[PDB]
């Protein structure tokens, strides 16, 4: 498991979540890690590398697979009920990514604020790909082998298509996404997590998102 | 090498045919597999679990790494002669997958008849993404890394470009599909397994395929 | 370093080079490997498979995680200073593929020159997919999960962005180049390895693209 080189890190794991065949470690200082209760954190390998690094994991988040970089004065943030699988989720340029409550995330994704290199313009020299912060929504489904990339935000209840590439920002809720480029092919819809589940009524998670 | 609970469950597995390395579990009542001869059914992880399952693959049959998941009242059907690397194939909604003869799939392809998550209309609360099956038909190569969703037959005789993903049904045989979104990129084609030969004529099982 | 089993196999790999956790496996005749200076090769499986193979991998060539699978007579060349994180590269049908000076391929890249199978016009039973050599420029950047097909040349100073897939050649240098069909998307451009430049004037190995 754990493995520190640093003064001032905080890590709270909670008590009841499990942390099996998972790597946590953390080189640098006034660092912080959390994970809730009753999380499921499973053959993960998480880096904290830096001073004032940010990692929140809310209660009942379950990961497994997940690979993640997080550099100086980066914070990645997770809210509680989200499940994610295999997935790599990079944060650089001390930026910041955040995804949203009861998310369900499918193999495959890579999620990064950061290209991790720089592209100049000829013309006049300067950077253009600056690093830009993630925002993943409340209820957001991504599909198989999805990618999100810098600056990214996705709104409350979207779903997006399994082998989609977002490159930019949407603003409508409750649509589904996909194709290339990435766009709206579906409107007004909610997902959920159980097929048994034959109407949204009978989903006590989903009330909210038709009030 | 397989496990297996429950009623009328039905196994028949070729003598004749390599399983090494594979694990097959059927938990339920009224299911069926057969593997037939010369098979090469390694390194795959099969699950059948609920009630009236068909399992069917023929003869000259080889796969490799298939990690495949059924549920009651599902199919797959495999026919003589057909190639498959590392992959997954996925049935649920009591629906059904074929692959027909001769076809060729290369590795990291997905298969699948469902969603496996419910998504409903936001205007009277229905479900609106139900199961559908998925037919490959005699023939068919798939590139590397493609990914096969509910609902879409692919006509005999056609390639399919690597990293391609299918959310539609395809009417022409002979046929090159690639690109994003999918479309038929060459036509009047017919695909064969050995580059050693000069042109079609010197591959006997293309005969068919040309006339 | 070597399980090299046949006749006349050549294999000079400096003694500066680390070959950490790294299979080569030469099978055949008449085979060359070639790897320069102060390189670093590991957890890779290099694969030649056949006769008259040549690997040549040139200085300060970083790899980690490469499988690369080689046929009789192919040819993969890598210039000196790249850099390749985890993938795949497949020459067969007796061609090469060339890897150009300070490239930077990211995880998951798939570089082939052969579909590995035929296909054939049935206007007159004739095989339209014969392999293709493919050449990446110098300073070329290939982003994550990205596939470059038979007969590519990529020109250099470019980008390919993430999950790109080219089927075809370009010509222009100094751009980025993505989506499906692979298009140009933005043009007058260079990339550096370290983003700690506001500007590219203070990256040293830029200015002999301006």
């Amino acid at each position: 498991m754990y493995s520190e080189q640093g003064i001032n890190n905080t890590i709270n794991i909670s008590t009841t979540s499990l942390t099996n065949a998972t790597q946590l470690t953390v080189i640098g200082n006034n660092n912080s890690v959390y994970i809730g209760n009753n999380c499921k954190i499973v053959s993960s390998n998480i880096r904290l590398k830096g001073n004032n690094i940010t990692l929140f994991i809310a209660d009942d988040v379950e990961i497994m697979g997940l690979v993640c970089s997080l550099h100086s004065d980066c914070s990645l943030q997770i809210q509680a009920k989200t499940t994610m699988g295999n997935g790599e989720i990079t944060i650089a340029e001390k930026g910041k990514i955040s995804i949203g409550k009861d998310c369900m995330l499918a193999h495959g994704y890579e999620i990064r604020n950061t290209d991790m290199h720089p592209i100049y313009s000829l013309e006049n020299g300067e950077r253009i790909n600056h690093g830009k912060d993630v925002i993943i929504g409340n209820h957001v489904w991504l599909g198989r082998n999805v990618t999100i990339l810098k600056g990214v935000c996705i709104p409350n209840n979207v779903v997006v298509g399994s082998h989609t590439v977002l490159y930019k920002s949407f603003k409508e809720p409750n649509c589904v996404i996909a194709g290339s480029p990435a766009k709206i092919v579906k409107e007004n819809i909610v997902w959920g997590r159980k097929m048994y589940h034959s109407t949204m009524y009978d989903d006590p998670t989903l009330n909210e998102f038709y009030k």
